[PDB]
C-alpha cells in the first residue's frame, strides 16, 4: 500500500485495473493496457483529469491516488462525437471508415463485442474467430443494430449504445442479458 498504486483504464467500453510502484514510469502501464487489448501503443492517447499524459511520468510525478482513472483514447484525433438519433439510440465513430458505405439489404460482415454498462462482456465475435454477418435493416437483428450500422463504411469502429427499447427489453436474452439493460457494443465494419 505505501510503494504501489492501483489505477483505473477507462475506454469508454470497459475498464482494467494495473498495479504499479509509485515510482514506475506510466509507459509499463499504458504498454500493458495496449498488449491486453491488442492495439498498437501508438494509437492510443492517456488522459488523466484531462491532461495529457507522457509515458516517463510516473504516478508520483503526478499526484495519483488509489483508484484514480485514467482515460484510454483510441478514437480520431480531433475530438469525439457522441450522436443520438430520434430513436434514442447513441452512436460513436471510433474510427471513420474508407471504404464502401453499409445500407439497408446488404449482408454485411462485422466484428463486434458486446459490454453491458457496467464494462463485463457478454460476447465478442473476435474471441471465437467468427465474423458476424446480417442481413441489414431486415429485422433480423435488435432495432439499435439495424439503425446503428447503416452509414458505417468499410473498416469503421462504431460503438453503439442502445437503450433496452433497441435491445431485448424486458425479456431480456436467456442466460446474456438481463430486463432492461442498455447494451454497448463496438461494432467493425469488414464488408458489405
Ligand atoms: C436460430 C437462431 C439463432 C441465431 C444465432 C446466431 C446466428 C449466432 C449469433 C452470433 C448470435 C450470438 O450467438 C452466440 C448471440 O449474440 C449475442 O450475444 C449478441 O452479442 C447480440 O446481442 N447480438 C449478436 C450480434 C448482432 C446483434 C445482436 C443480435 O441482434 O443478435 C440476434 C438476436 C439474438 C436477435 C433476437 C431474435 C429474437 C427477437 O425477438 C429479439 O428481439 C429482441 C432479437 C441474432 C444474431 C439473431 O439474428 C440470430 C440468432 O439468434 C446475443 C445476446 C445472444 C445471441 O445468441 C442467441
Amino acid at each position: 500500500p505505501e510503494t504501489h498504486i492501483n489505477l483505473k483504464v477507462s475506454d469508454g467500453s470497459s475498464e482494467i485495473f494495473f498495479k504499479i510502484k509509485k515510482t514506475t514510469p506510466l509507459r509499463r502501464l499504458m504498454e500493458a493496457f495496449a498488449k491486453r487489448q491488442g492495439k498498437e501503443m501508438d494509437s492510443l492517447r492517456f488522459l488523466y483529469d484531462g491532461i495529457r499524459i507522457q509515458a516517463d511520468q510516473t504516478p508520483e510525478d503526478l499526484d495519483m491516488e488509489d483508484n484514480d482513472i485514467i482515460e484510454a483514447h483510441r478514437e480520431q484525433i480531433g475530438g469525439s462525437t457522441v450522436v443520438t438519433t430520434e430513436s434514442g439510440l447513441k452512436y460513436e465513430d471510433l474510427t471513420e471508415g474508407s471504404g464502401a458505405e453499409a445500407r439497408a439489404g446488404q449482408t454485411v460482415s462485422v466484428h463486434y463485442t458486446g459490454w453491458l454498462t457496467d464494462g463485463q462482456k457478454f460476447d465478442s465475435s473476435k474471441d471465437r474467430n467468427d465474423p458476424f454477418a446480417f442481413v441489414l435493416g431486415g429485422g433480423m437483428v435488435i432495432k439499435g443494430w439495424d439503425e446503428g450500422v447503416q452509414g458505417m463504411k468499410v473498416g469503421g469502429v462504431r460503438r453503439l449504445t442502445i437503450p433496452p427499447q433497441l435491445g431485448y427489453g424486458a425479456r431480456g436474452a436467456a442466460g446474456v442479458i438481463p430486463p432492461n439493460a442498455t447494451l454497448v457494443f463496438e461494432v467493425e465494419l469488414l464488408d458489405v
